[PDB]
DNA sequence: TTCGCACGTGCGAAA
DNA sequence: TTCGCACGTGCGAAA
């Protein structure tokens, strides 16, 4: 739990938390506040559960697509810095991270997925998804493989599903039609059927995850992988001579990844609101603060106008943005979670053969639009059934008391119902069949 | 699923899976059989779910306490090693992997928790748990702390709980008594009360987990920690000059850590059983094989006598074994999982203040002693309640059909029963109050 | 051991 | 939207 005079941080484990801790130490020595950095599993899930009761960290670090839903359950609101602080940063970044006209986190970077290939096994990477299966055959003879990426999180598979026209939600009339989904359209069918085919033809495995894909590339067993800028520092420590390049096309159409803006939301239950902002704006949104974090794990296209002009000329960042221009920024609406859960179920079930591509995407189309029942709606159901059982319980209580039926020493209510049935002129069989 | 002619292995993320991968690479070089090593989260729980349907890996690596529950479910191949090979390992390691007379896993190493301390900060490690809060007072004056360890897994807190008399199950007459659970006795109460006292007096944090303590000791913010031999390699590459020593005493009695034998079991659904037995016997359980895994992450006191005579020359191993002699080998009985879940819930609830020490431990004793109903018993309950509902359903079906009781278009069963009551000479109030 | 009511939510109906 | 039966398991009783 929170407490005054301290600062705790929740960032994803694949991020530069150790470089984030190097500056929290620089903050501590300056004005006396100990800063600790923790990278918990499933932090984007634990936060909306615990912070309702006042728990959680002072600041949470996640991409912006969840954040509007976090704002909607009242976990942050109304963050305002001065314009000197509002403009040492990019206008598109603020737009994504503002829910209903209110800034809800400090944007920290811009991330997109790109194709990462080893120049040693693949001097010329493939430009198209369609030549991938033939490539894997040439590399399977040498003992290696073509492509391995995270098939568990749909973030990595969406560039291919969207390539031929699948869309999460449609933007029209200055608004996201939170009903209109395009996970069941013919475009999504072409994308997923190709991915499932890659698995059916043994070019990829349906159980592949992050560690499985990251290890196969860093050890040189797989020519290409699909990852974000955070994965670069790990490939740097390995003996792999890699290049970052545009993701391959599918049916002459580009791959369209979902672009994420890493953001720091201040917990509305924190007591360190201003102290945390002291960390945010004055000690880590500086050149030297982003350096310490980027040296550990590359943030990607950082959003600080000052620091980014140094990073934008790294050819790896330039390729990361060639992929992002081809993609779309992620909606921050609360129904992102329902869409992300549904498509995750679709890919996993279609990759494993539990469902057809038709059945998985059709089920995902309805799940991504499903409404979560309110707390009041749940309690209304609970209370109504609680009343029902109470009404029946009182009735049978009186029948067992004053009925004086010929009942066994112990018997369920159905026996009482039967005995009271025959008194009214009915005959009840063994299985409950009743008549006059 | 597992393919014929391939080997896939599951080991915990804190072990040297990269070292184990190099052993598989040599196995691939001599027999042409690819070996893939994965470290998925919650593998101790994932395995009994997938392996029942014939899925899971070929070989699973875990401490020996979980294997008996696996074997009772028929998930493991029975280990058939030559008598000549069984003599190559310490006999008591074979005992940890014996269940119902059969051998069910290949014992790899012996693991016991020890006190790891920073020699530069604390040259003389405290010999007693009770003197630790005083050590923290001196330490807080430097901005440091004394002790930090994983508070989320009961494996780390148990040596304190067991010191003054707590135990899991009592051994008597050649078997463990699953109904004699000692997580509620006075010794276990005092041990946990002390730990909760450390948290109440701000000498330790209840949210502390593995990565938080491992990061803080390696970064030199705490002078002591509690961890097994696997954690040394990260400290080695760190700047801390460290020593491994016996765990401190509590009320004059030593801490009694549960001793675990890292073991490799063979999935019963594996068409590569002969291949898995070959890889474990002639490539891993050798000097060169265990050395490769050990150089990655220290295994501890290996079961193989030939390589252990070399590893025993290590003062850190002779200290790890000094703690082991004061502790106990875990049971491998299937109830161990239920004991681990109960104590895990208790320590977390007590460390957080959600429950008292007396309430949490009393609930842990009933949970760890609760008899898990068999599948058939669960099914019996499900069918009996299904039959009870169908009987009531047929009665209300016939009442609605031949009653003509003069009720609305739609109405619940309670109203039909109400209408039948008045037909038989009763009256029913709104809340169900019923009499003649 | 079996047994039966309680419990909160699922699923779809009826509107 | 509210509604109501079905669902499988919890808890405790009776033995
Ligand atoms: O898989 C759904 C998941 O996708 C995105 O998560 C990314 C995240 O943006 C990256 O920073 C990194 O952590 O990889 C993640 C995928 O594993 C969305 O941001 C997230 O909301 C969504 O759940
Ligand atoms: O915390 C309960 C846990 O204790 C043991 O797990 C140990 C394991 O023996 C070590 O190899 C290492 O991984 O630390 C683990 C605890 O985090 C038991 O073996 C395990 O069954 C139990 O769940």
């Amino acid at each position: 739990k929170i407490e005054e005079g301290k600062l705790v941080i929740w960032i994803n484990g694949d991020k530069g938390y150790n470089g984030l801790a190097e500056v929290g130490k620089k903050f501590e020595k300056d004005t006396g506040i100990k800063v600790t950095v923790e990278h918990p599993d499933k932090l984007e899930e634990k936060f909306p559960q615990v912070a309702a009761t006042g728990d959680g960290p002072d600041i949470i670090f996640w991409a912006h697509d969840r954040f509007g839903g976090y704002a909607q359950s009242g976990l942050l609101a109304e963050i305002t810095p001065a314009a000197a602080f509002q403009d040492k940063l990019y206008p598109f970044t603020w737009d994504a991270v503002r829910y209903n006209g209110k800034l809800i986190a400090y944007p920290i970077a811009v991330e997109a997925l790109s194709l990462i290939y080893n120049k040693d096994l693949l001097p010329n990477p493939p430009k198209t998804w369609e030549e991938i299966p033939a490539l894997d055959k040439e590399l399977k003879a040498k003992g290696k493989s073509a492509l391995m990426f995270n098939l568990q999180e749909p973030y990595f598979t969406w560039p291919l599903i969207a390539a031929d026209g699948g869309y999460a939600f449609k933007y029209a009339a200055g608004k996201y039609d939170i009903k209109d989904v395009g996970v069941d359209n013919a475009g999504a069918k072409a994308g997923l059927t190709f991915l499932v085919d890659l698995i059916k033809n043994k070019h990829m495995n349906a159980d592949t995850d992050y560690s499985i894909a990251e290890a196969a590339f860093n050890k040189g067993e797989t020519a290409m992988t699909i990852n974000g800028p955070w994965a670069w520092s790990n490939i740097d420590t390995s003996a792999v001579n890699y290049g970052v390049t545009v993701l391959p096309t599918f049916k002459g159409q580009p791959s369209k990844p979902f672009v994420g803006v890493l953001s720091a939301g201040i917990n509305a239950a924190s007591p360190n609101k201003e102290l945390a902002k002291e960390f945010l704006e004055n000690y880590l949104l500086t050149d030297e603060g982003l350096e310490a974090v980027n040296k550990d794990k590359p943030l990607g296209a950082v959003a600080l106008k000052s620091y980014e002009e140094e990073l934008a000329k790294d050819p790896r960042i330039a390729a990361t943005m060639e992929n992002a221009q081809k993609g779309e920024i992620m909606p921050n609406i609360p129904q992102m979670s329902a869409f992300w859960y549904a498509v995750r179920t679709a890919v996993i079930n279609a990759a494993s053969g539990r469902q057809t591509v038709d059945a998985a995407l059709a089920a995902a189309q309805t799940n991504a639009a499903r409404r979560k029942p309110s707390w009041r709606e749940r309690e209304n159901n609970r209370r109504r059934e609680r009343r029902r059982r109470a009404v029946a319980a009182k009735i049978y209580t009186g029948l067992r008391a004053q009925g004086d039926y010929n009942l066994p020493k112990h018997c369920d209510n159905n026996e009482v119902l039967k005995a009271l049935c025959v008194e009214a002129g009915w005959v009840v069989e063994e299985d409950g069949t009743t008549y006059r």
